[PDB]
């Protein structure tokens, strides 16, 4: 009824010890969700188009233009990292877990409250008006993570949240031929349209059951059973040159210091060994036979253009290009007490290495004469089409089948969990934007939104937007999200690293006099592993 | 109680596929139904005579004279085709099904709200007011299809939509003798009053049970189960001159253009075969006698007066004259963000071909002398009457025992889906408003009413208008409508037409960048099918 | 609970066929029914007394000296014709159905609405009030029919209804001396007083249980049976007198003699509001009427049972309580033997305001209360088909140019129930 | 929920026949009682003394010095025959009983509806607020019958009443010398305290389990059973005062003949007419036809008493005609709950701030008799206006006799 309550706030992190050292993490979450009624009732389709900013010279990259479906509809989306953990579990987890997987999830919406507001202002309730809720456990509907625009959950049990007002990607057509200042023209820079057929116009009337939640019921999600490979709390600093047995050392050293070195006795010209370079008799470190490939060079801060427009090109792993900023705001790890529109920012400087370094390689003549003089060799300070500050490892491309990477890894707060994998015949081999894939589905995403509560003066003939009373919701969301984790066992001498609390780092951790609390970004991968 | 939901949403399709060929197509409506009161609680007998408009000599046709019994219910009226499928749909029935039959029916009102207006504004919940419903199983009172008025539920899920204020003919008599334009007097135009033994005043509390519901109770009819006849998505192309073996042709070309034809090579009183015209030698393809007459001619725009008024013939089959023309507005397919009053048109111009063409026509003497002298033969440029405008045609009626017809095409949106059969000794063949017309008993129809919410001033003694508090409800419905349909198979060599998304029609099927919906009309009978 | 609705409504007559050319016909009836507060709690003994009329010689007809008990309390009475027949049923009972019984009567209130008014008016639901609710079960209380005064509900199901306020005699004694106009002398006019023998007072709250209703909950009365004789639905072609115009006298006053047959004298003139068959579009305060000229002749110029009288006459009686019982009632058909169905009694309960204490002699202190609650009743009739006896056709009742018009509404929401006949046709005696 | 009533009225009196001339006489009784918020909701140790009025010579027996603590709950008291019977069944049982047994007893609350006002005044309902009711099955408060100082229920059954705020005496020490008109002085005339030994300070809360009553629920009685002695229908200094440390106080007087017979004041409330206007009760002194047992008396007449406490226990007890043998019906205390404001503190000495709330609740009582069945009471010209409400609506219950044969 009205004044019985339909669920229990739950917050705790359970940590379930199983035989042979794993732990299953059931990771409870449960926030008050805040849901204005929508700004207008109808499906709209916009399309952005800035063309003063990209017009100018050079501000290729600058192209914001897409056409898009805003809807009604609200999504709540909880696939992100700091809605389910806080700083001390995931301290607990990265400082001793090996393996993570995920097992589970589940939702619940729950205590639903709805009111009217009436001119002062006065905040009657309303017992009859209800609150749409729809969940696409068919996927049916596009699939639109929150986590790459950081509109989440807000990640601090205590604060109320709000979700994200949901859209998707309309099919458009369009051109932008680059150029660089003082160009002699305008370059072709314009909007061709939409091809019919491409056309997708989804409602979630027509596609899903829509249930009806007065103030007194619940919808709760089935449990949603994953099936995803492990993700590795744990990073591989062995370059190729670090692959293979070392050489026999002859001359060891005999006293300690700085430039007490050892060294290898035999001359390089007469070196034993396996290598590649065939018709070079010398056998080197650079030269020695590895089994694989770990990384490789792309292309960076390279864009290409399809029918869409442009866009970049992403890479797997960093060494700076490749590395992922990101920027937040106040519900997802900035100081809630920051005034002013500027998130704040980090970039996840990875532990794992697996990375290049574009201004330390050459490409040098099959000959391979040994002091190579200077056209039988391509630096990185060689021009490519007479351009000095592009040189060749810009357009460098070594991909190849012995081409070896690690996943991506996780970033806390604000990293996504899960991802959803093309419907693409071929697949790609990882995704840059959460570890975790789905490989048949992903968990349903569920829409909310407030039912059209109307006044007297309808009628549906008249051009206008329907007079509605001004109406909000407040409910109650819980989700569990069960992982199964494997205990770390130390096999080295030495000590690993680990995430700790420090003078430094002292009152990120703890609110200020105000009540500002902050969620500072944290390493995941933190115990090497043996790649070899 | 007051605050369980006690229902939910679906505006699905599911396609069903059973063995042998057939499918389940069950088509899942839902809308959010206002409901002001009524304007007076009382019923009116309201008579209507344009006399002014219809006195000028010439305008027979704008006659509008009728008798309506007012009634404060409204009705909640899905018999159309927008109602239940979107275009997506609809192009999946038209295309790959062949014939198309329906199973059964349902509905049910269910989370009814009951708000009161009361002076600025203020809207509060009056929780312990009433809803009457009321369904009409039996079928006892007058059948009365919203389809032809334009009055049927919104065919868009996300906009609330209106029910009609319910009204029925009460009986009347009238007399109109024709005139045209400049006639020597005024003719006789009068309205007789009624006679007494075809008077029927019908009311909802007599006749049918009335449920009350309030805030926390629902109400949901049975399933009606159908019997009609199935319908046919493909359509006939042959006429009488495409029957039978056609004449052998002695001569075929012998290179390819359109001015190398084919010649029989026989002259016609030579030929052989058999022909219905016994007093002639000659035998052609016009003349030629074909098994049956596919199609009928009528007296196009021709009107016939009973004892209610003048009213026009219907024609079964069309072309124009006989081609329905559809008028409706924006909750049925108008674009919704238009201005004015005007509606938006089109003419269904049916693919299904057996049509005349009365340009073409002619009659001619029984002798038959074939070079035919002027006065031996009958044209459509001949007056009739010494009346320019009017030839034989638009008299001449070919109906016989040889006739054979298709019913008429579905029409969406606008369309309507079923019909009741006249209760008459004899029945007509074929009902030109829908495909189904229901045998026995169609659905029930469902009407529902603001139940009075009276004042402390009532004083039913005294001959004022009664004084009421200012109600209106707003109530979910929701309807299953199960069809039984054929799939199609590639017969022929060729391909056949298809309903398809193309460059022109591009916009019609998705939202407009202020909300602005439409939908435009389909046609039903793509697919060719052999008659003979 | 307050959001759930408890009944339905129904005005369905229904003919169930039987063996041996009997009918069972169900008259359903549901009406809304609108209760204000009484306009006080206390019982009052109010007598009436229209000396200044009645003083003046030859007015002795005049008399409607009287002493009542105005209860607080209002009666909901279904004893009339029209609230079960529209005039279609009438038209088939009358014409196909030769003798008619009576079988039971069954009665609810359904979906109590129960709303306050505050000061331009604002109207709130209190939904914790109560609706009382009492049913003479015993018939303990004086029978008091509603159709004699044109008292008893409205006869359209959509026009809303009220219950008749109730109020019942209380003894008083008086006489009166005639005097023709043109008199020179006063007679005796005097309200003696009234006897204490023959006092009685009765209330409702210590003759009968009480049941409260809140904005949720029903009341339902059993099925009541009946045990009455035929009522025939023919009348005889083929009588007795009395003194005409005598009006007797006795303690209480002067009264006429009722006669049990009629020619213009001796026939029932009604007269009713618009409620009750008077078209209800039309202004002032006169009341319609009519004389309902019966078939039968019974009276004779200057016995069998009382006609039928659609919409305005009764249906049932109670028999007096003397020993020795008269052969007929003139006022309705059936009289019922023992007991007749209980009399049911509404009433809005108290809402006092805070400042109310009892030591004050003024009235109460309350807050504006209305109710609005559904009634439904069936009553069940059990009638026999007729057979064609005679070569002749009968008379029916019949739709016609000149009455076609009074059985549909008007151009506005105008309409009335004209009275039919009721035994047309013939019968050999 | 709130919309479903909880009870029914009931005001019949039920005369059920038995075998050899016995009578089972069930007399149902039903009132709407309001009830108003406690003016404080703090215990008051209160002495009231009017020494200026009695410090004068020769008016020793206008004493009111008394020590009582002032209680915020109030009690629903049924205990007078007035609450169950009007004169035609009061009639019947003197005409036709000869005997009559106190049989058992019940009560219960139900349709309990609670009420706010606001500001020109509003009224609206608070279904969260409920009614503190408590009830004495073992007797723990002390027994402080109603009908001495005229304030049960209201015995008319179609007009509401109200329950009389609840308060006991305090025992204290008084001494008053007395003295005759023109005495040569001022006698002593003093309140000296209170005896630690006699000080009792009972409080509702910590004595009695009090049951939270919302709109949507009851609360009811067991039916508690009577063993008293039958009363039969069938048929000492003048001048005199006692004292002791409560004060002077008149002599008992056992049997009858302002003075020697019973005089009974009463108000509108207990059968008073109603309309008359003024603050004057009327009165009567049952001057009746007459060890034997005290009469009873229509309609301000106590029904039953406790036995006392005392080693000692008298023959008869002068207010009631049946008393206690061992246990009693146990009183019933009612208090609307604190409705608090925001503002509230409680480390504020001020008095604490309080919605305006009030609540109405039908009251139900059953009181079962039995009795053996035997001049003739009636009506006539003279009293027969009695019986009967006026035309502007007043009643009267003029008081009867409970013994003629």
């Amino acid at each position: 009824g009205v004044g019985i309550s339909t669920g229990t706030f739950n917050n705790q992190t359970e940590f379930k010890f199983l035989e042979n050292g794993w732990v299953e993490i059931t990771a409870n979450s449960s926030r008050l969700v805040h849901l204005n009624m929508p700004e207008s009732e109808n499906y709209r389709r916009v399309v952005v188009n800035n063309m003063d900013k990209t017009a100018v010279n050079g501000n290729m990259a600058l192209d914001d233009i897409h056409a898009q479906i805003v809807t009604p509809w609200s999504l709540v989306d909880a696939n992100a990292w700091g809605v389910w953990f806080n700083p001390g579990d995931w301290q607990l987890i990265v400082n001793t877990m090996s393996e993570l997987h995920l097992v589970s999830f589940e939702q619940e919406i729950f205590n639903v409250v709805l009111k009217t507001v009436s001119e002062t202002k006065v905040y009657n309730n309303d017992l009859t008006a209800s609150l749409m809720v729809a969940l696409d456990s068919n996927n049916t509907m596009p699939f639109t993570p929150a986590a790459m625009r950081s509109e989440t959950l807000g990640f601090y049990p205590w604060k109320p949240t709000i979700p994200t007002p949901w859209r998707y990607y309309f099919q458009w057509d369009r051109t932008l031929i680059p150029s660089h200042t003082g160009t002699s023209g305008t370059p072709t820079n314009i909007y061709h349209g939409t091809d019919p057929d491409d056309v997708q116009f989804y409602t979630i009337e027509n596609s899903v059951p829509v249930h009806l939640l007065r103030t007194g019921d619940e919808f709760a999600t089935g449990t949603f059973f994953f099936d995803c490979k492990p993700c590795r709390l744990t990073h591989t600093w062995q370059t190729n040159r670090a692959l293979g047995l070392p050489p026999f050392l002859n001359s060891l050293p005999q006293s300690e210091g700085a430039t007490n070195f050892g060294d290898i006795g035999v001359q390089q010209d007469k070196r034993r060994g396996v290598t590649q370079m065939g018709n070079t008799n010398y056998i080197t470190e650079a030269t020695i036979m590895r089994p694989a490939e770990v990384g490789y060079s792309a292309p960076y801060y390279s864009f290409e253009a399809s029918t869409q427009g442009p866009f970049k090109t992403p890479i797997a792993a960093g060494r700076a290009d490749g590395n992922p900023r990101y920027a937040f705001g106040r519900q997802h790890g900035q100081k809630t007490t920051t005034t002013g529109e500027t998130p704040e920012r980090f970039t996840y400087i990875a532990h794992q290495d697996t990375g290049r370094y574009p201004e330390g390689d050459w490409i040098q003549n099959i000959n391979f004469n040994l002091p190579v003089t200077n056209d039988n060799v391509l630096l990185p300070t060689d021009p490519i089409g007479g351009k000095t500050g592009i040189n060749y490892t810009n357009i460098f491309n070594t991909y190849g089948p012995l081409t070896a990477l690690n996943n991506v890894p996780p970033v806390y707060p604000n990293g996504q969990i899960w991802d959803k994998e093309f419907d693409t015949d071929l697949k790609p081999r990882l995704h840059v934007n959460a570890p975790f894939v789905c490989q048949n589905n992903c968990p349903g995403q569920l829409f909310v939104k407030v039912a059209p509560n109307l006044t007297n003066e309808y009628d549906p003939d008249a051009s206008a937007n329907m007079s509605r009373i001004v109406t909000y919701s407040d409910f109650w969301w819980k989700g569990k999200l069960v992982f199964k984790a494997k205990l770390r066992a130390s096999h080295t001498w030495n000590p690993i690293q680990q995430m700790s609390i420090n003078v430094d780092n002292q009152f990120n951790y703890v609110p200020s006099n105000i009540g500002g609390m902050k969620i500072v970004y944290e390493k995941s991968q933190l115990a090497p592993r043996k790649l070899y």
